[PDB]
């Protein structure tokens, strides 16, 4: 406990918190989705409710340490409030996202951070054809709300959504689930915009 | 990181926070709406739910800096809690507004602030005739709750609501969406009152 | 900005906050209601939902200042959290009251405070007869939760509820709306209890 | 104001807050209920919703003062957050309790505290027979969550629930409402467990 | 009070809070469930709502004291916010868990902590066959969100869920309720992961 108390004190009480990335010091954020369930489909409002884990990874030099100086500690768990976290948001939500898991991150000695919030999301989705064999496709983009591709570079490790934890007795069957990194440019702005498009093809089980 | 940490420290930890505008030092707030969806229409209570982005822009001398003194930083992102924000509100909401995005603003070296909260709004709207070709018109005024025209001047860049992000498979089709700055004079009071009237004409797709 | 920053610092950072009134130093609170809408009526639970502005006015010697000493500032806007506010409550609510507006007050150099929260209230009301020409009458009392008339004296400027902002396409038509100051004494206790009785007669439009 | 500011400073800023009772220094908490309304009955989930005032009284030596030393102040009102409050809870609630009133307590010079929160409670109750003349009986136990009878001596003043404020046009009529205290010892443990069983017999009006 | 004030000050104001367990200093957390009611079953979304008490026990050397040095105090009650608590979560919830009880723990002089939060949980469960004699089986895993078996060792005192407080007039009858410790391994990671699988077999009463 003494070595970990010392490490946390040196990392969090000595210097001000990381102020976020800039064009000169960009940050790469890796996103991955683990879809657990399609909990609700509302055909009268065109809202669909998903339960998923959103894996977020990034690396900060300010979070690095030599394990030899701290009783061979290679990683620790800490409240996500103690650290800077990226402002990754769903771009077409209809309700505030509901957090289903403790807000705790894992920090590794190389400065790597892994934060996996479990969430319930209501987003814009026309479910017409969900009761058919072909099913229905719905998509929701995720990205930084305030940082462009010049400050936050969004990435995925795979374009395949993790369906290994998908509820087997769900009302809905997943035909396909992909997470695709997209780089967009708008007429307004010279900076690129990055999002991860979560595309889910599903039908009634 | 060091230059941004220094900038934020100089802007936020040296002087007290901006106390808001006065008649002697008025502030101009530019409002713009990006309508995403008409998520719900309730004909039994006369409530309509909107999902939109509300772009807010203002400029403070106290937020200015010389980029040359701070490693050529021309702008940064910071929690909206670190800065003063205008008390812009819907004058005919029926439920507290639901924030759908991170509460983060972009501050530019010229003292400009851009704050774009995504919101879900429930407001007073009689949807009689939504199921017709003519559709229905509904309006909601936005403005400062406590500041008159003498302290906060409200403006728009365009009278046209941005409909380029409007949900393509929405239950409702937008016939027209305008955002108009209105000035109101009362016999009682010498001070003018300013609002932005969001007028949306819509029908069932 | 500098003069207002100085004023706020002198009023709020020099002395402890106003500890509320006492029998020796009573406070008069003026109440006024502006009814915007009867949003929902529930005949299965006997609950009615109102949307209104509740104007609250009081005066504190501790909030007084000479405008000449502060660059001729005669009033300012401040977060209601910076000041003491009366504990005015609805005595027959069925749900926690929902705040629809920014929590900001206007302080005048004579020590006057004006606080106008917009609220959504669910209260006990049998709506039987709302669908008739005669309509239905419903009442809700407002007053201090913990202070008697010896500490907080409630007053009204008028017995007429402001209906000039009442939603013209509401499901309900207002036949009459009054706000009356009422006094009561209990056998135990000598102190009077004050409430403002909001009586609304309404029917379906 | 000055004398009350001085009193509050002496009571709350000089010594640490009361750490709660112990076996060596037990505390008597007097509990009583004022039933306002049976708002809802749900026969599909077996949940009943009550609106009531829960009167809590206790006395602390650390909250005592000589009125002569403080401008003859015999009592004051303060935020329930400034003082220790007992952890009295419903043992069979189905939803978090909703607070309908300001969280303010009355402290008397003898160290007496009176705290009367208004609340909405959903609790386990089978309402089968509510639509009959006989009605239905439902019960909810209240007590300390973590303190035994050795630390918190939970008491009542009367076994009769105050029905003098019960909503006259409620959907439900009260046939009887009692608050019976119970002291129990289990074979495991030497300490008594105390609870108050709020028993309400009611039917449709 | 003085001895307890002194004890709390020595335990909580002298050293930094316990930073959580590590591989070198693991922690055993014992979990136990007391099922109170199956409040709701939703066959359209496949969600079931449970009301239960979750007993959590763990032991910290940093929470030890000699009762002889503190007026023979052998245990005390304190806000769960004053101490470190394990991040035990339901792995298949569909809504944020609702806390129904005060967040207070019991600390014993041997460093033992007992924390029993009452909760309402919505979780993934297909209730098809609940209206039959055979009933339906539903399961929910609980475990640490961020810690492995190397840091938090989860244990049970019994595999039998406590049904002695189960609501007698519930819509649902419990056929069986077990809580089983399970050790899992993931392809990513060499460390074992522990969960407690709450398996409830139930039917309509
Ligand atoms: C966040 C944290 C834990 C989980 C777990 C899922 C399965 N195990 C743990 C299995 C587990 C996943 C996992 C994902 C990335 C890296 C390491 C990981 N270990 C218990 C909780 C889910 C989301
Ligand atoms: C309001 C409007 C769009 C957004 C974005 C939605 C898609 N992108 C990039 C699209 C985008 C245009 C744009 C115009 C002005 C300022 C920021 C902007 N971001 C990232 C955030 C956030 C808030
Ligand atoms: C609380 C509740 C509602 C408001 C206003 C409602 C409509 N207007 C301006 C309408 C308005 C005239 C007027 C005349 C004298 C004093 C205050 C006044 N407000 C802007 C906001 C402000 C604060
Ligand atoms: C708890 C319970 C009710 C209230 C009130 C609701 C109606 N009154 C009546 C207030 C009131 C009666 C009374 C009778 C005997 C002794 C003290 C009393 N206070 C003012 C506030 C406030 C706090
Ligand atoms: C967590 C879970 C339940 C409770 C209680 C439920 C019922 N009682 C009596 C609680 C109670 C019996 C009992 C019997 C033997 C040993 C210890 C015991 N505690 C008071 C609160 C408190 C905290």
């Amino acid at each position: 406990q003494a070595n970990l108390m010392r490490l946390k004190s040196d990392l969090f009480n000595r210097s001000p918190m990381y102020p976020g990335p800039t064009k000169d010091d960009p940050l790469t954020v890796t996103l991955g989705f683990t879809l657990q369930d399609i909990v609700k489909v509302d055909s009268s409002t065109n809202e669909v409710d998903l339960v998923y884990y959103e894996q977020q990874r990034w690396k900060l030099n300010s979070l690095m340490w030599d394990p030899n100086e701290y009783g061979n500690i290679t990683d620790f768990r800490t409240s996500a409030a103690d650290i800077w976290t990226p402002d990754i948001t769903a771009y077409s939500s209809t309700r505030p996202v509901q957090v289903l898991s403790p807000q705790i991150a894992v920090v590794t000695h190389d400065g790597s951070v892994m934060f996996i919030p479990a969430q319930r999301l209501s987003f814009m989705c026309d479910p017409t054809g969900v009761d058919s064999e072909e099913g229905v496709t719905c998509a929701v983009k995720f990205g930084s709300w305030v940082y462009s591709g010049f400050e936050i570079d969004l990435k995925t490790d795979t374009d395949q959504v993790d369906l290994s934890s998908y509820y087997a007795s769900s009302k809905y069957e997943i035909l396909s689930a992909t997470q695709t990194r997209q780089v967009q440019h708008y007429s307004c702005c010279p900076e690129p915009y990055i999002d991860v498009n979560l595309v889910v093809k599903f039908r009634e089980r």
